[PDB]
């Protein structure tokens, strides 16, 4: 759409009657004994804000950049997040370090005044470089859950666009990032014959081995996880082989729901299996690179997941 012409800029700026500063930003009209300045296209930016008279006295004496970076479901899910963050933030804003998290719903409500992960966190360097070099990938979701923010799985944002094309639930997340061998630590709830039992991650190791048969590709991933126990009814010997099946078939399944969401609603890799094809298999990985995507919605999975009880 084609917005009217505006080749130079003003400000004004006021202290308003509820006792804030507001900065007009203007774009001026362009001209061929009247303020002929006044005259705008449109109205810029306005900036409101709440400030001291010690502040307006006391001037900053460092630059400081921002910690965190949140932003709004609605915004990714229409815009390029690296054009926006590159619009509204100046490079000083912003270090390798800085956060980068997505929110459920408007981001400005997750932010609460005060009482009295892993997802990586992802941080600014490697968001950049990941929309730069098209690149799918996870980012931290919170929630307000009326609230009182909550972390609460993670956002897709998709290679190319950049743009935000669904959310993966906490247990979701924690699947994914189980069987990617990305996580840390977790717990997993279920049952046998009824009786809550919880296996609880020590250490987790995964070895992805991709095969080419023939023209799309099947990966053949390797999950080894060791951890502690917590029963209810009430030693082993095969009864703890048993308990380790429930669990590894349990990962099984919660990893297929997720795959097949990936592979068939989102269409998207956001977990980088790109990078083991390219590894194990260059030429290939040649001829696919421009449309991985719709290789990723064919390929195959094959588990083979072992857990060790140590408790
Ligand atoms: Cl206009
Ligand atoms: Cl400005
Ligand atoms: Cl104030
Ligand atoms: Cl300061
Ligand atoms: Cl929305
Ligand atoms: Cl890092
Ligand atoms: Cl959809
Ligand atoms: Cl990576
Ligand atoms: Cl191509």
């Amino acid at each position: 759409d084609i917005e009217q012409l505006s080749f130079a800029r003003g400000l004004a700026i006021d202290e308003t009657n509820d006792h804030q500063y507001k900065l007009t930003y203007q774009n001026l009209l362009p001209q061929s004994g009247k303020p002929e300045f006044v005259n705008v296209t449109s109205h810029g930016k306005t900036i409101l804000e709440a400030v001291s008279d010690v502040s307006i006295k006391d001037p900053p004496v460092y630059s400081d950049h921002l910690k965190v970076i949140l932003l709004g479901e609605k915004l990714m899910r229409n815009q390029n997040v690296d054009q926006v963050l590159n619009h509204f933030i100046r490079d000083d804003e912003l270090r390798r370090s800085s956060y980068l998290m997505a929110a459920r719903g408007n981001a400005a409500d997750v932010f609460t005044k005060g009482n009295p992960k892993i997802m990586i966190p992802l941080r600014i360097g490697r968001a950049s470089v990941y929309s730069q070099n098209g690149y799918s990938y996870l980012i931290q979701a919170v929630k307000n859950e009326k609230g009182k923010a909550k972390y609460d799985g993670a956002g897709i944002i998709k290679r190319g666009s950049n743009k935000l094309v669904g959310f993966l639930s906490a247990d979701e997340t924690q699947t994914l990032s189980w069987v990617m061998g990305t996580i840390q630590g977790g717990v997993m709830p279920t049952t046998d014959k009824g009786h809550p039992i919880t296996f609880e991650i020590k250490k987790s190791k995964t070895k992805i081995k991709p095969v080419i048969e023939n023209g799309k590709p099947v990966f053949h991933i390797s999950v080894k996880t060791k951890g502690i126990l917590t029963e209810d009814q009430n030693f082993s010997k095969s009864y703890l082989h048993r308990l380790e099946n429930i669990f590894e078939k349990k990962l099984e399944r919660d990893v297929k729901q997720v795959m097949d969401k990936l592979q068939h609603e989102y269409k998207t890799d956001p977990v980088f299996l790109s990078d083991h094809i390219r590894i194990q298999h260059p030429d290939y990985w040649n001829k696919v690179k421009g449309h991985w995507d719709e290789i990723f919605s064919e390929t195959d999975f094959k588990y083979d997941i072992s857990f060790k009880i140590i408790n």
